């Protein structure tokens, strides 16, 4: 549900703004809230085409289409007036595009976020949920470094704005299974083309999250996050070599593997909580919550006083979570209707 | 050597601009270049008071004092006209203050650097060297993250602007030994006051670099870096417990150790080259050079083509260099005039 | 012909920048210039995903993919360095979305164009061709008004900057046949689904232009426009009722027609040249050239001196060109591969 | 009067801001409100001279002189604090000056307006009345195109701001008779110089409005416009050939006519309501009101659903209004004290 | 005390912001308020070092350290939220640095001040006290001219903002005795080096103010200034030749004097109140208060109506105040612990 258990919450008079609202996450979130009594869902983005396709597709009076840009504070102000909740998903998110145009990454992902937070604070928005990526933890590419910096920026407001004025929090998850351009559809197309599957490093591990998992994470933060939190879903992982086997077997395919080597900007394993975060997080069940530290702007935690619990802690990553067997991966894959439709047609 | 063996530069008609000029780094680089034939060293910062002290202290006709702020392009442009070389050291560099004010860290360390680079390109500057830190590699704190992003910003120029137009490169090094506020003067003060030494985690390792090491790394980049390069100096490391022991012994002191635990914003070990950087780097001897990849803006190294050499590389860090022994740390500590003076003053 | 008969251009050392590069117009111009000796075609937009699809689809070394936004001058300047030719197609071009967000239409279509022009002048670009629409002539909707104002902005340069510095011109054409979201694919879908064809006003006339027509108009301007020129392609028109009949017949289909009435934001007939433009234009054959007036900034053509030729001119519009017959419309519709494929797939 | 009939309106505690307040319309509006109990009339403009001449001329404690620029939002904010009503008349309004410097036209007429609207909304201004021109309908020159765009910008706020917060509307009229530089004083001076009257196109028609007519239009909008309205005064027209005859006869002059031809940037006839506007306007008597459409940002009126009433409608212009005879034009001319003083001295 | 006599004032829930808070005045003001029940003292400046030294030095939970820049309105907004009082001391204040970089002087001293005032007005700050210098009266160098302009800017808000919203006032004093770089420590070091004292012009007069005097002036304005006031402390002066004698005698030193001549950018005498200010000030005892004129923006005081009291008035400067004898100067010097410690060690 969209409401905590035993909660006195009604959406009848509320307005949700989604930035990046035409992207595929913005889109699944929109569908989740359309099934609610929310008054208005504002879809905010520069893409007049995407907006018109959605408008015609859903034909739903809850949906409002705003043209604007997170880089421009006046364009954000216009869509922010009267809004109660913001799911901030606008971002430059491709690794190579950010690597070659990092100033562009900073204007959208960092300054764009700060525009949206300042405007939500000015308009008395109740909640802002910022989206981030496991590429933000111990980051190595311009994309993940811009998102790690975006986290620092949204966290820093909790050392400055009253939760009862505007609650600001964020969610961090890995690439979603079967998202466009990702390795599941790459492999599947290779299978169907009778071409070899190109594996970078078969011993790489990545967390496995469906789109539905990633939408539930955003809804969990929307319901339970306190201001300054970063919220992560616990998730299993697999090696890429095993994901490939799994897809081979499901499609009963005989395609060879071709090892192409690790690409620029990629880790062997992804981290979801650094050592410090893991040391300080609270376990909410299927989620970890990382509370903002030093909300009173006391510096001494950084300088004079330390914690032997940080000294003793480990980081949370795709090598030390539950690494799925080949049969577990097939099972998880069969929960994805994307995989199922492709499996049928084959 | 401000110049490669077998080279001559006239610096005689050249102009060096140092941002961050009044800080202790700009200051040691400044002093290095005063002993050259350089025509003019422009000290650029907003600290009018420190500028006046440096002016009075050195009393040297080569030095010019410019007021201005890397956050303001017109302020930089005023100081950049006719400059040949820029050492870009302006930064917000404390961890806690970047953590709490990260928009200010982006404004000075990222947007400020881009202002300096765009103006240096506009004014036909020959080289810009950007200073960075080992806290930028696999960064955890807002400060190291902002410096990581600055590195991506200065490297991205080498895939747009042409080396014989403006060579743009950077150096990355760890905390300098005996710097203002760092653990060596902390520990020495604790000794002298007869108080216990507050150790966070005795098994932490940190690269050991003197100020003169760091100044040599900048000069090595100035002479030898190509556009897009990140230059690092190979360095030994020590554990924090052995650094305490070494000082305790040099000072013949018996203060207790008190373990206060790991502070927020800090790692067990520092990384100087990530796995991908190590795999791609060139060994210059006592230095590694990380060349910029994909100078022609081709995306296929990121998407379709990979490299097995990245796959079986690992990272260069303060646990896998040479970790000094207690007696090696004392030998290094004794090379520092700060340590000698403290020790002398101690009887 | 990317070059006038009796000319040679080496494009071999030349660089073309397309703003709006990922849209369907930039895409067809791009494909046109891939078959030339052009050194590099830079696709400029903020759509990182569409850029990656184009990159993978074409796999052509001439293509470079730049992230950036016509609203940001430094973003444009990065992509404009060393460019020889700019096709400026970036725009907000839907009517309802410019109507409801007209400040966004001004930011992208007017201020965005001025950013592109100032940077092209700064970087010594040889030509910029700006794309415009017949909704800009006697405009009624925020979209056509913003494009009318963009035309005034690019024409006003020719009364300031010098042709052998940067030639600046534009093309104006109507909706392209079978474009995304346009009435032809609407009607074909309605046929295939066995639903009635929703006609607004059957007596509306619109100029008929294919995508290849439109691409030829841009190439005609690139070869032949002078600075300040607005170029238009002469074109026939049809009424909307005959376009429906033509499709109904090609598809041997019997769907009813439903009249829904004129929508907000639309005219009965489109204008391609106003009265003043017609009076002043040169006939190039299948094209009209509208020269920029008063290149020396003299005001007297506006105040003290008039022209009897403007007085007895009229306007070039979709009612006074050649209005195609049903059978002529079917002949034109059959030249489009989109229509052929739809028709083929239909049995 | 300044107050609707039967209305409970008092100006005792209200503040009016006029931008472009030193221009000749700003000036007649000022004189109209000086005859009221308004507390303060702020005259806002860059022209320190014009302001000091007015200050000395009127010597009236209601008048306050602010220096500022509609292009600068901070300069507008300073004059906007505590204001109840704004008559926004600042503009670049010469045809050739806008044609040659259209970026200048956009910064004053379009962005300048958006600065004034955002600031009036921030300061809780009750009413903003924007002035526009018949050159804005089916516009052909940079000046009228910038004003047509300005209309779209002020209308668009009614799809976003509550009338009870800030009512935003606009008025559209043609050139005013006997305004400086206009054809009535040009002709009259030709008469007095014994030179031929230079007529562009004798068959051109233009609406005839006195300055007093144009001030009554602004007051009518101030009293009755709802948010998003464009308000036009019904007005007769004349051919230029007939205006010239009329002036010739009134002055009993024998001057020849010289035909100089249509100039750049001029239409044969002016439009006051386009076809779409005319189809949707309400007739208030001597005025038409064009209501803002789609205030709920429903797109479908643009895309899926049409109106056969638009299909059937005609536009409202100076050829299809009442075209005055030569005797009617003389009569109207004799109501203008400008014409009378010139007639006497002659 | 920090509270007027008989005043109902409590600092328990109040927040003070100090810009330029790491400079030596910002620092003495901070120490004064630390001795009070104020809830928070925010130290605002770009100098992360200075801030950390203070934090460690005082180790006091009242102190909060903000990084920011008066030149950036968003950086000021962050530190201004929830603030009750601002002591605005950020400035470029060296004569030669402003002379050579006057654009820099204008961005910090003039535009920086206007950022801080606009933000204090937006955040409903109760009081802003701006600091200025006697070099601002009849100014001759870029530094004093930028500060004279800063005074005009803060005064001008009182012709526009209600005191009950935000009271804006300023204090004007000369260089403080024994401040860093000033002539007392220069001379003293000359004495101790056995070098000649370099005197510019022995007949120059300057007002003598201790740091404690200058802090009491700021506290007096904080307690009693009304909006638009400039507040000056009455102060005696000395000739430089006499200051030098005094120091010579106190240290029983035989150093010669060397006359170096007047330097660029220096007056013979400093003015604290111009003629106009002196004519209009109220004498509060040990302070003069200069009230803002024409708070209703009536121009006529400038143009049509004059005051024979201005015609008759004199200016208040270091030649017409009480010029101290050599023995008086020694006495005043001995109240400065700086002088005392130096005297001892010698
Ligand atoms: C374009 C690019 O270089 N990488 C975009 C992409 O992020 P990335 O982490 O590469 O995800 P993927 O699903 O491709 O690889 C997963 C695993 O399979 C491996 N992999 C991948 C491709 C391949 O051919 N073979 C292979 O083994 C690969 O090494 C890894 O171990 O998609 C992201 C998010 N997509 N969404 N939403 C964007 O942020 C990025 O810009
Ligand atoms: C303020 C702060 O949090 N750290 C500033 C500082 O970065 P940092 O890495 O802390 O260097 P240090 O010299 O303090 O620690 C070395 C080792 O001693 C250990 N350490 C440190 C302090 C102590 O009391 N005990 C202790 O064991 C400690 O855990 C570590 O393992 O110095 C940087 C460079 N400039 N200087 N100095 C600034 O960028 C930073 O803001
Ligand atoms: C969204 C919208 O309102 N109109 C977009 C569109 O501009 P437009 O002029 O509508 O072109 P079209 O191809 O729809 O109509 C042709 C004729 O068919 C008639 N028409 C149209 C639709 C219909 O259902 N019935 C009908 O008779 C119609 O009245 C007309 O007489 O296409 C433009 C260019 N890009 N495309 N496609 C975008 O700039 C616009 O935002
Ligand atoms: C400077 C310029 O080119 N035109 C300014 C002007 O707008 P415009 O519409 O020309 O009004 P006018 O009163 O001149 O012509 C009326 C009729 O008489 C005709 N006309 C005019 C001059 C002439 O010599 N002969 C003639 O027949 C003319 O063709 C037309 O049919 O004044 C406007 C508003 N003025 N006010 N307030 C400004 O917006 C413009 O910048
Ligand atoms: C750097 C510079 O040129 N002047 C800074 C300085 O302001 P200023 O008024 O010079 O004060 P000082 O204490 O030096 O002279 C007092 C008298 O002694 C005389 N004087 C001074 C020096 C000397 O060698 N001999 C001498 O006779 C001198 O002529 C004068 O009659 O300190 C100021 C504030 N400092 N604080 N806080 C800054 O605003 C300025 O930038
Ligand atoms: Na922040
Ligand atoms: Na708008």
């Amino acid at each position: 549900g969209l409401v905590p258990r035993g909660s006195a919450m009604g959406f009848d008079d509320k307005i949700l703004l989604i930035t990046g609202g035409t992207g595929s996450f913005g889109n699944a979130v929109m569908k989740r809230f359309l099934d609610s009594n929310i008054k208005e869902i504002r879809i905010f983005s520069r893409d007049e085409k995407k907006q018109d396709d959605i408008r015609k597709k859903y034909n739903n009076s809850k949906l409002k289409f705003y043209i604007g840009d997170v880089r421009d504070s006046q364009s954000v102000e216009t869509a922010m007036r009267d809004v109660d909740y913001v799911f901030h998903a606008a971002a430059l998110k491709q690794v190579p595009s950010c690597e070659f145009f990092p100033v562009e990454a900073v204007k959208t992902n960092i300054i764009g976020t700060e525009n949206v937070l300042q405007s939500a604070i000015h308009q008395n928005v109740k909640k802002v949920i910022c989206l981030s990526t496991d590429k933000a933890a111990y980051p190595i590419n311009a994309m993940g470094i811009s998102k790690a910096m975006m986290e620092k920026v949204f966290v820093a407001k909790s050392r400055n704005i009253r939760s009862e004025q505007t609650l600001i929090c964020g969610t961090r998850y890995g690439n979603v299974m079967a998202s466009r351009g990702s390795v599941i559809p790459l492999f599947i197309d290779k299978i169907k083309a009778g071409e070899p599957l190109t594996i970078t490093d078969p011993d790489m591990t990545r967390f496995l999250m469906s789109l539905e998992d990633a939408v539930e994470l955003v809804v969990h933060a929307f319901k339970h996050a306190e201001t300054g939190d970063i919220m992560v879903q616990k998730a299993p992982s697999s090696t890429v070599g095993d994901l490939a086997t799994a897809l081979l077997e499901l499609f009963e395919a005989d395609n060879a593997i071709e090892i192409i080597g690790t690409r620029h900007g990629e880790k062997k394993a992804e981290t979801l909580l650094t050592r410090e975060e893991y040391a300080q997080c609270e376990d909410m069940g299927d989620y970890f919550r990382v509370p903002a530290d030093s909300r009173d702007l006391n510096y001494s935690n950084y300088v004079e006083t330390g914690n032997e619990k940080i000294t003793q802690s480990y980081e949370y990553n795709s090598d030390n979570t539950h690494i799925l067997t080949v049969e577990e991966i097939k099972e998880k894959l069969l929960t994805l209707e994307y995989v199922r439709n492709e499996l049928n047609d084959y």
